[PDB]
């Protein structure tokens, strides 16, 4: 039992809400929140910029110093930071954009990053501003991660889609 509240459940281990999942991180504190993030960690827009404005920039202060150490990550991999005010942990996840031309099979590897955790609160990687289907997403993801995984979607009407178009 955990404390994550009015998801509908797709699968054993996915469950689905209209949310935005900076509010829900506040509310759950989960361990995990995975950031839909870009390989230079840059935190400017989408759900990335929306979970960094919420810690006040401490996740672009933390990252930038990763950074700084590490290199820029692969498309399609991840590092685990602070989850500052919004979590125990943040999963910084790559998923391809494809308005930059980056190959979609990538997303099924961005995907088996959540396997490394128990529980995680997360977006649907590569939709919204990294431009791929969010229907596809969806499937990867269900396909994909076996862990118990609580997705947030943050719009209304994409959410009455990917719910009543689910196989
Ligand atoms: O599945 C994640 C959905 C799809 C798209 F990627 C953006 N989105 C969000 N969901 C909840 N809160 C959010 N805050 C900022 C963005 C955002
Ligand atoms: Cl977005």
């Amino acid at each position: 039992v955990n404390s994550f509240s009015g998801y509908l459940k797709l699968t054993d281990n996915v469950y689905i809400k209209n949310a935005d999942i900076v509010e829900e991180a506040k509310k759950v504190k989960p361990t995990v929140v995975v950031n839909a993030a870009n390989v230079y960690l840059k935190h400017g827009g989408g759900v990335a910029g929306a979970l960094n404005k919420a810690t006040n920039n401490a996740m672009q202060v933390e990252s930038d110093d990763y950074i700084a150490t590490n290199g820029p990550l692969k498309v399609g991999g991840s590092c685990v930071l602070s989850g500052h005010n919004l979590a125990k942990h943040c999963l910084h996840v790559v998923g391809p954009n494809v308005n930059k031309g980056e190959d979609i099979q990538l997303l099924k590897s961005a995907y088996e990053n959540f396997n490394q955790h128990e529980v995680l609160l997360a977006p649907l990687l590569s939709a919204g501003i990294f431009g791929a289907d969010p229907i596809h997403s969806l499937r990867v993801c269900v396909d994909t991660v076996r862990t118990n995984v609580y997705l947030a979607v943050f719009d209304k009407n994409l959410y009455d889609k990917l719910v009543s178009s689910f196989l």
